């Protein structure tokens, strides 16, 4: 476990990649989050930079917005990635809200 | 993710760092391009400062 809350947002970029050089000392190949989804798109894009993202990685998302943030960028890593929804867009109550919002 | 440690890129442009080049420095790969307008020169810097 990674206490990841207390940083500010000059020095970000410095304090995570140091961050994934102390995962690799565990060689952590899976990976839970945890954390507010404005805080869930912004580890994702420092995670591509330094490229631990394809074929051996596994990431779990835990939170109920797997899909009200943006997915389509680490669509073609290679690494699994899991999550929670509770917003079902395959109802017809919400159909029938998704063809009024 | 073809750019981690293992993979190695040449630029065949002389103009290296014209373009965005950060967006792979830390990908681990080793990127090598040429410069003819080496932004170290003297010339060159005071040129940057008017620019």
């Amino acid at each position: 476990a990674i206490n990841v809350g207390n940083i500010n947002n000059d020095k970000k970029d410095e304090t995570y990649r140091s961050l994934f050089q102390d995962l690799e000392l565990k060689k952590e190949r899976r990976v839970i989050l945890d954390c507010e989804r404005d805080k869930v798109n912004d580890i994702v894009d420092q995670v591509i930079t330094i490229g631990k993202h394809v074929k051996g990685y596994h990431y779990i998302i835990a939170n109920l917005g797997f899909t009200d943030g943006d997915l389509l960028k680490i669509q073609f890593g290679g690494a699994e990635v899991s999550g929670f929804q509770i917003v079902d867009y395959d109802d017809s109550l919400v159909s029938k809200f998704i063809e009024r919002w």
